[PDB]
């Protein structure tokens, strides 16, 4: 796909910046920036989740195709580690593609260090 | 590995867990099919895969933090990926961070090239 069938209005608000994609995999970048601050200064749990779910629909794309369409069911996030500057990457992986649900799981990482775990459900419309 | 008996409880006993291995941060436990595992469809049921995950992620978080220790499940997350109607399934369970008061775990339950559930927690550190 075109750059323009990956991002929409709100993953441009939030900063977020595809890398790469394929075969069940994608990987995306999220830069530290003021409006992203929660109450104690660091990266919003919100904005770690919202980088994570567009790299998970991404992964989910790359592995139905763009011409299809799969939208989140449900999503669970672990926070482990505060992002005060920088910037993190998120990767995830399709799991299982079935024919009405697929099963993705995803990291963010600041460096080597982990910064958030997930794993969701998308709906195979 | 500790004796067995320093790594099971009466309920995976019933169950019929069975620990494997464990390494740094790390355990595996395996499960065979049985009678009273079945569910209304004649497949694994749901609890008792869940059951599987929920003691080895604790067997892994007892080998990072040590046997001298204690933590116990605050959640647990899993998806159900496919049935299993026979034979013997592994799970295998890491710590991802283990930090002074938390520590968060995911665990995936296969029967060889076969992805049968994936899930993720995080245990309070005692």
């Amino acid at each position: 796909p075109a750059r323009e069938q990956m991002i929409s209005a709100y993953s441009e608000l939030v900063g977020l910046d595809p890398v790469s994609l394929g075969d069940g995999v994608a990987e995306v970048r999220l830069p530290m920036a003021a409006h992203l601050r929660n109450r104690g200064g660091v990266m919003h749990g919100g904005a770690l989740f919202s980088l994570m779910d567009v790299t998970m629909g991404l992964a989910c794309s790359s592995s139905h195709g763009f011409d299809r369409q799969s939208v989140t069911l449900e999503c669970k996030i672990n926070y482990i580690r505060a992002v005060a500057d920088g910037e993190v990457r998120c990767v995830a992986r399709v799991l299982h593609a079935g024919r009405r649900s697929l099963v993705v799981e995803a990291e963010v990482r600041q460096g080597d260090k982990l910064v958030a775990k997930g794993q969701g459900t998308f709906a195979q419309l």
